[PDB]
RNA sequence: GGGCAGUUUGACUGGGGCGGUCGCCUCCUAAAAGGUAACGGAGGCGCCCAAAGGUCCCCUCAGGCGGGACGGAAAUCCGCCGG
């Protein structure tokens, strides 16, 4: 389904915007969203699979994509971890599905988080990503309240074309970024 | 069943006994081929695997910095450097 809100904000509003500020040459100079990925540390449950099959179709159902899981790499008998027995959870959602999210956190998810102020601004490595983390899952829409057995939140990268941060700052607030300030 | 009989009771060893050692692999001694001794300096083997094997196909580390609900030096995710 190519086709949506925010797939349109970012053409017929905050292209020509971002030109405005930096005025670039060329029309690919431009920076873009093209890469958003999820994570769950549950090395906390990483003793049964038990309680896993559950966090991956509820991950699932906020996001559209089947997850994937992650093996550990070394081995801590620190917090019971060895070979790749433990366990995340990782899903890669880009093109539309990466629209339909990003249109339910920023409209949807962040207002009804719990005592909501704004995104820290802070959050942006160098180059033009960004991350932050959510306590809960249930802040989601096709989750309702019985559903959940246990609140186990998360984390999202986003990725951008922009090189410098300084740019990708306004790319997300022209999108629907309420950050902190 | 030492009353009695026939015997055995290892070698190396700055004398012998005591102690230590005895076969195999790696490194140094070894003097830029090979080989090379000392009771010279240092360490391992007496197994393991039906996947830890065959082939076809695909992928590339450790580490460092930055950002990330548990995490917290270190679990999993993203980015940059890294032969
Ligand atoms: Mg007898
Ligand atoms: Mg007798
Ligand atoms: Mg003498
Ligand atoms: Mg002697
Ligand atoms: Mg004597
Ligand atoms: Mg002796
Ligand atoms: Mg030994
Ligand atoms: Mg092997
Ligand atoms: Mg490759
Ligand atoms: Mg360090
Ligand atoms: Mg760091
Ligand atoms: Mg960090
Ligand atoms: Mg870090
Ligand atoms: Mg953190
Ligand atoms: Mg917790
Ligand atoms: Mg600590
Ligand atoms: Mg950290
Ligand atoms: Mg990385
Ligand atoms: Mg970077
Ligand atoms: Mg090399």
């Amino acid at each position: 389904p190519l086709d949506l809100a925010l797939k349109r904000k970012y053409y017929e509003e905050v292209r020509p915007e971002l030109i405005r500020r930096f005025g670039y040459q060329n029309v690919w100079e431009v920076p873009r969203l093209e890469k958003v990925v999820i994570n769950q540390g549950l090395g906390e449950a990483k003793e049964d699979a038990r309680i896993l099959e559950k966090a991956a179709q509820e991950l699932a159902l906020i996001t559209g994509q089947k997850p994937a899981v992650t093996r550990a790499k070394k081995s801590i008998s620190n917090f019971k971890l060895r070979k790749g027995m433990p366990i995340g959870l990782r899903v890669t959602l880009r093109r539309d599905r990466m629209w339909i999210f990003l249109e339910k956190l920023l409209n949807v998810a962040l207002p009804r988080i719990r005592d909501f102020r704004g995104l820290n601004p802070n959050s942006f490595d160098g180059r033009g990503n960004y991350n932050l983390g959510l306590r809960e899952q249930l802040i989601f829409p096709e989750i309702t309240y019985d559903m959940v057995d246990a609140l186990r939140g998360m984390d999202i990268a986003v990725v951008t074309t922009a090189e410098t941060d300084e740019e990708a700052r306004a790319l997300l607030e022209l999108l629907g970024f309420p950050f902190r300030k």
